[PDB]
Formats: C-alpha cells, structure tokens, sequence
C-alpha cells in the first residue's frame, strides 16, 4: 500500500473504531483498480476470534446492490422490463391501488410510500400477499421516494419470475459465481461457520433473523475480499465477460429519478462528481435518508456517469456496513463493522479516506 492510504486508513478508521466502540472492522480500498486490506479487533468477541480476511459480515441494506444488478440482469435477458406492471408478475394482487405501480417503482422506492420494513408478523406468503394488498399508498406512484425494504425487496423477489430460480438461485448463479464471489451467501453453509462474524447490539451477539423478503433487502453476508471485487465489478463492468452481466451492472447505476443532488439507480444512489461532502454526509442522517421526497423523472434514465459517487449504506441489528466509489478515478472503499452505528460517521470516515486519494 503506497503511505497515503495507510497514513489516511489508520489516521481515519482508528478513531473511529474508538469512537463508536465498535469490536471488529474491515476496509477494503480500491486505488487505481486494486485492493488494498485493513482489519481491526474480533469477529467474536468471547472466542477472541480476530477479524481476518475470511470473516463474513452480514451487509445489511448493501445488499440492495445485488439485487438491483440481479434485477438488470433479468432485464438484460430480455425477462422483465421495468415498465412492467407489479401485477403481470404478481396477479394476486388484485387491489386497486396496484393499478399503475410499475416494477420501475418498486425498485426504486417511488411506488407511493411503500413501508421501510416488513413487519415482524408477515411469515408465510399469504400474510405476504395480505400485506401488500392492504397497503394503502401516501403518495401516488412516481412522485415521491421513500427508503424502503419492501418496495425493492418485492422487486428482487418479483423480478426473478420468470426465471422459475429463487431468488437465491439466481443471485448465486447469474451475480456470486461469475464474478467469482466464492465467500459470499445468502446463507452461510456449515464450513463457514467458523468464519461468520458475530454482530453486536448492546453488548449482545446477535445474528440477523429470518424475515420476509430479507435475501432480497438485507440478507447477504461477504467478506473484505469479495466486497472489494463487488466494486470492482461495479467501477467496471465492461471487464465482465458475461453480456448480461455486464449490461445489468451498467444499469444498476443509470439515473433514474433525481432528489436534491441525488439519483435513484437499482441499489446504488449516485451523486455527481465533485462532490460536496456535507451532502452525502449530511444525507446518509436517518432523518433526511429515510425521509419521504420528491422526485423528478429523468425520462429517459441518463446512462451511468463515469463522473459519481456511486454508494449504499446498511445495517442490521448488529452490523453497519458502507461502500462507496468513483467510476472515474478508480477509486473505492468499503467498511464492514459489527456493529451498528452512525450512518454519517461511515460516510464521513469514507470521504476523508477517498478525498485524500483522489
Ligand atoms: C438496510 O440496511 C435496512 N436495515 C434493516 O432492515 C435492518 N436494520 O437497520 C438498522 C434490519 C434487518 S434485520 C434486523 N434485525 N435489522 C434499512 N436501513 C436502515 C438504516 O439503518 O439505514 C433502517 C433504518 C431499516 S431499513
């Protein structure tokens, strides 16, 4: 590692781990196309398991990048569009207020205040069903944003149809195994076990539950190594030999909807590069992130800008994970930690890591 990244990574991540009294950490930063490693403290704190290269961290919320990427990979395969009704792929759901809500919707959180999570009652697929079929909107479809796990969780699950996979099945053979994502899950097997990191609310150990839609908006876990080859691949799809791949990662980062300076892609949010940091520090405070706000169609969406900030945060009840990178200067970071903390305290520790290399 050239001294500027160590002089920034330790100068920045040190403090921070101290500040948020967070037990294990690991950052991966992408300079000019390669990696470069930095773990800290235990994966399991009564074992004194340290943190190594091989633990798995549950990502969160970052999962939402797979699955935006899985779901342009569909489109790329000529097997959904986005302005597909929810209902050509869903026919059950039959309310009135589903009329007009459009996959594009869903994946993008604009479907009309689609609620931040599913709750913890719906189990089986019909108390599924009854959930979204109750829902009643805030907002009519395409005018607002609002953050939420169920709209872009249905999305995965729907978008996967016509595939006949699971959603599983299809993220571990179209997304994991050709970009040879080999310690990266949905579901940790038994020989990973030991390698599966405990998170940390409160001083308790706690692995994130089962939950509906949770593969599809929070449920994989990876390691440093894969997390720096997902960006990577995302900094630059056109390495990837698979068409549809390569297409569906392009599109994950097309913009969308505009909201202030951001852009809604599948997953990932973009912001223009340069970039103010009190934006994207500022933005990432619950109180603006999971606030409902307007949107303004780009029609029709602009392709990836080379030029973003490119990112998504996540977290579970005891995990808190960022990846953030700048196509253009082949710049990236990610921070997996387990613990759950400040939203702006990882973006801020990003930003001075990433400005200082740019
Ligand atoms: C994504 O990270 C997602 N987070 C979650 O669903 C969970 N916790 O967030 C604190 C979660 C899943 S299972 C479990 N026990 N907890 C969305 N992101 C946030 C966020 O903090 O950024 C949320 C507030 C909940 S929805």
């Amino acid at each position: 590692a050239p001294q500027q990244i160590n002089d920034i990574v330790h100068r920045t991540i040190t403090p921070l781990i101290e500040q948020q009294k967070i037990p294990g950490m690991a950052v991966a930063v992408i300079y000019q196309g390669k990696p470069y490693y930095f773990t800290w403290g235990y994966a399991d704190i009564a074992k004194k398991q340290p943190v190594t290269q091989q633990t798995l961290f549950e990502l969160g919320s970052v999962s939402k990048t797979f699955t935006g990427v899985l779901g342009g990979d569909a489109i790329a395969r000529g097997e959904i569009k986005l302005s597909d009704p929810t209902t050509k792929y869903w026919p059950e759901l039959t309310a009135k207020q589903w009329n007009g809500i459009t996959l594009l919707h869903l994946a993008t959180y604009t479907a009309g205040g689609l609620p931040l999570q599913v709750p913890d009652e719906v189990k089986s697929s019909s108390d599924l069903l009854r959930f979204y079929q109750n829902w009643q909107p805030a907002w009519a479809p395409g005018t607002q944003r609002l953050y939420a796990n169920s709209s872009i969780g249905l999305f995965g699950a729907l978008a996967v149809k016509p595939s006949g996979l699971s959603f599983e099945q299809a993220m571990q053979t179209r997304v994991f195994q050709p970009l040879k994502l080999n310690h990266t899950w949905i579901n940790v097997p038994p020989a990973e076990e030991k390698n599966y990191a405990w998170g940390y609310r409160e001083g308790k150990a706690v692995h994130v539950s089962p939950g509906a839609l949770d593969a599809e908006a929070y449920g994989v876990k990876s390691t440093i190594e894969d997390m720096a080859r997902w960006v990577q691949s995302n900094l630059k799809p056109l390495d990837i030999n698979e068409k549809t791949l390569q297409q569906g990662i392009q599109l994950a980062q097309s913009r969308y909807w505009q909201t202030g300076d951001m852009y809604q892609g599948l997953g990932w949010e973009m912001l223009d590069w340069p970039v103010n940091p009190d934006s994207i520090i500022n933005g990432s405070d619950n109180k603006i992130a999971l606030a409902a706000r307007p949107v303004k169609a780009i029609t029709p969406p602009t392709p990836a800008v080379r030029a973003s900030w490119v990112h998504k945060t996540g977290a579970t009840g005891g995990f808190g994970s960022y990846v953030a990178f700048i196509p253009e200067k082949e710049l990236g970071i990610v921070m997996l930690a387990n613990k759950n903390y400040p939203n702006p305290a990882r973006v801020d520790a990003a930003w001075q890591i990433l400005n200082a290399l740019q």
